């Protein structure tokens, strides 16, 4: 069993006496619920409120979240309910602290009184003309347009963020990481980071733009979308390692599919359309996140259809991730904890055999482990395909499961 959930949004940095301080009254609910790991915010220093600009990666005192205490705190009461904990790792790119002799800010300080992390230009790929000094490697990944874009390939860098990480771990309490904008570094180097530190899961953020068509929706095959996202975690080792990946090929399509398109819901071959039909125990589903989801939102889930969202994944081969506002914020609470108790209740897994039984335009009906089916759709009748043995389980808007 594994179930993971997004502890924070694009407004959290905001909170009242600190995010961390007040997630400790929501551990014990979220512990209930079944949820098995917590996925944080960066917690280092961080040029931008949200965290994702990071700059003293030691420095996690300065942290808008909370310091280290509040947070080492927070990580330990989710211990203490058997919830593992799981940082946002921000390591594409970093900012400078001080200028150097160009005026330019690309001499890095780390936090602490020795000089770990603290670097210069020669540690910034050399096609990020911005801030480099063209000493360095060039960029093994995609470019991130406001800051300095850290060259992996560098020796010391790749030791000394290895160390960074391994603290995060023995002195914070961290289980595992997200790895953020990882289509901006090689999936080998990657590799490295999660090889150096072992952790319990590395779940990594590979998003790239999904294939549309003229009207501007995605089309009805997605397989080079989800053959990339399935080649990187071959590349970084397959199931060897640790490493796996969000969804985005399942969002794309379901965000697409409950607008009254559920046959986009199943593909040629059968199988799951989005990386769940390929390799499933790598991924791991989302309605939405801090990005496509809150105040970004910049690609969000029909909102009036949000708990198809969760019928579906709570329900479904491949690891789910809820999302912190669908759990508290928007009053699913209960219809989502009960969601994921069908899932225990039945071990459902990653791994849980699929079968789909219909994805009419307004409806789609699937079993899984032959133990429970769902239903997401306006059709008001779907029982002529519910096996024999069955009995109405949750349901609500527009979804409704169902166990024997
Ligand atoms: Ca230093
Ligand atoms: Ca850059
Ligand atoms: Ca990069």
């Amino acid at each position: 069993h594994q179930v993971l959930f997004q502890g924070f949004n694009w407004e959290s940095w905001k909170q009242s006496g600190g995010w961390y301080n007040m997630m400790m009254g929501k551990v014990d609910d979220i512990a209930a619920a079944g949820v098995t790991h917590v996925w944080l915010p960066p917690p280092s220093h961080s040029v931008s409120n949200e965290g994702y600009m990071p700059g003293r990666l030691y420095d996690i005192d300065a942290s808008k979240y909370g310091n280290a205490a509040e947070l080492k705190s927070l990580i330990g009461a989710l211990h203490g309910k058997g919830v593992q904990a799981i940082a946002d790792i921000v390591i594409n790119h970093r900012c400078a602290d001080y200028k150097d002799s160009r005026g330019i800010y690309c001499i890095f300080e780390g936090g602490t009184s020795d000089g770990r992390l603290d670097w210069g230009p020669h540690m910034i790929c050399r096609d990020d003309t911005k801030y480099s000094d063209g000493t360095a490697n060039l960029d093994t990944g995609a470019d991130f347009a406001a800051a300095p874009d850290i060259d992996h390939l560098n020796d010391r860098v790749q030791r000394e963020l290895k160390e960074w990480l391994l603290w995060l771990k023995s002195d914070l309490g961290f289980d595992a990481w997200r790895l953020d904008f990882a289509r901006g570094y090689s999936p080998e180097m990657a590799k490295v980071y999660i090889d150096g530190t072992s952790p319990s899961l590395a779940v990594a953020e590979v998003w790239d733009n999904m294939a549309t068509g003229g009207d501007g929706k995605p089309n009805y095959d997605q397989d080079a979308h989800r053959q990339n996202l399935v080649n990187w975690v071959d590349k970084v080792g397959g199931a060897a390692s640790a490493g796996m990946v969000f969804d985005f090929t399942t969002k794309g399509i379901l965000n697409a599919a409950v607008e009254g398109e559920l046959w986009r819901l199943i593909d040629p071959q059968g199988k799951a359309p989005g990386v769940m039909g390929w390799w499933p125990a790598k991924a791991v589903t989302f309605v939405d996140n801090h990005d496509t989801g809150s105040t970004q939102a910049m690609w969000p889930f029909p909102s009036d259809k949000v708990m198809q969202g969760y019928a579906y994944i709570l329900t479904h081969p491949g690891i789910p991730c809820i999302f912190y506002d669908h759990f508290f914020n928007w009053g699913f609470k209960d219809q989502i904890a009960a969601l994921v108790a069908i899932r225990k209740r039945n071990g459902i897994t990653a791994t849980s055999a699929l079968k789909i039984l219909m994805h009419e335009g307004d409806a789609y009906v699937a079993e899984i482990d032959g133990k429970v089916v769902v239903k997401i759709g306006s059709r008001a009748d779907v029982g002529a395909v519910i096996p024999a043995g069955f009995v109405t389980s949750a349901h609500g808007n527009d979804y409704a499961v169902w166990e024997k």
